């Protein structure tokens, strides 16, 4: 089997994309946030405290004939940006673009933190890092990924996100038309239960590339990419008027200039984030000074491409015995 769905930015900033998940008998769509750094597929449900919902569309499981209770199964979670959100679990069927897994843990929120509450455009999320990452207690369960896997034609999955545009999650294939020259296969460690690898280095603009080891993850559920503060350095100071804000919370860069390109790469490939990707606009409505895509990382303890960087690239996240992830230019 295969599944192909559009994912979509939620925002003029491409801030999230969101992905239609038929939940349930009949279908209940939700727009989830496919998050390759998480491994919990929970949403905003009948459930969900009613002062915390504010326009999402909600699973309500006792309108679903395949749905069941997981009994005695909770789940609680906490992300990089300090949101949150818990509750329990029931066990339905769940299809994304077309492909369906039964028997799937959809996590039903009963709280969610303020964050998600303000975001209305966002139904819950869908995570597809490793299942050893899913918080449900005391019986862990598998993504959506790994759940599907066996049946898949091939064991993986592609993330393919446009820039100020819809783009592609496909399953169980490899489209070769949505990407130009080869594909590059680059090693994985599960270890901390991320699509962790390692960059081969980086450039500013057009100059030249430096030749350095940057171990991160692929994380489809952040914003932004955040590399070693020498990097980041090096990158701003290409800038003029950039400057690190700790009132702001990172780099900010005057609106009026143009930003270079940053090249990372990935074996002996290398892929170019246009300029234009780094623009996350003013910091406040009408503000002069722009908040940059390139952030640092120091105090995160890991480094993180996230969608300014995988956008850039058509992204397989290979699932074989041993996991790789491969990346091409498009």
């Amino acid at each position: 089997s295969t599944g192909s769905a559009t994912t979509t930015p939620i925002d003029s900033l491409d801030d999230a994309y969101i992905t239609p998940v038929q939940i349930g008998t009949p279908a209940q769509t939700l727009n989830l946030d496919f998050d390759t750094g998480s491994s919990d597929l929970w949403v905003f449900s009948s459930e969900t405290t009613a002062s915390e919902v504010d326009g999402q569309t909600i699973y309500t499981p006792s309108k679903s004939t395949t749905a069941k209770l997981l009994s005695g199964a909770t789940w609680s979670i906490s992300y990089g940006d300090g949101s949150s959100s818990s509750g329990d679990v029931y066990t339905d069927t769940v299809s994304v673009g077309g492909l369906t897994v039964t028997g799937q843990a959809v996590e039903s929120a009963k709280k969610v933190s303020s964050s998600f509450t303000e975001d209305s455009t966002i139904d819950g999320l869908l995570g597809l890092a490793f299942s050893t990452l899913n918080t449900v207690s005391p019986t862990q369960q598998k993504t959506f990924f790994d759940n599907a896997k066996a049946s898949l034609d091939s064991p993986v999955f592609t993330a393919d996100l446009g820039y100020h545009a819809p783009g592609t999650y496909n399953f169980g294939f490899i489209d070769t038309t949505a990407y130009t020259g080869s594909i590059t296969y680059t090693a994985v460690s599960t270890k901390q239960g991320f699509w962790e690898w390692t960059s081969t280095g980086y450039a500013v603009g057009s100059g030249t590339f430096k030749s350095t080891s940057i171990d991160g993850i692929a994380d489809t559920g952040t914003t932004l990419l955040y590399l070693p503060a020498t990097v980041v350095s090096a990158y701003w100071a290409q800038v003029s008027g950039a400057k690190s804000s700790s009132s702001v919370g990172g780099y900010v860069f005057p609106c009026s200039a143009t930003l270079p390109s940053f090249t990372f790469g990935v074996g002996s490939a290398r892929i170019v984030i246009p300029g234009d990707y780094i623009d996350f606009g003013p910091i406040s409505t009408g503000s002069s000074s722009c908040f940059g895509g390139i952030q640092s990382s120091a105090g995160i303890g890991i480094n993180i491409f996230g969608d300014v960087a995988l956008k850039a690239a058509f992204v397989v996240f290979n699932g074989a015995t041993t996991p790789t992830l491969g990346f091409a230019s498009k």
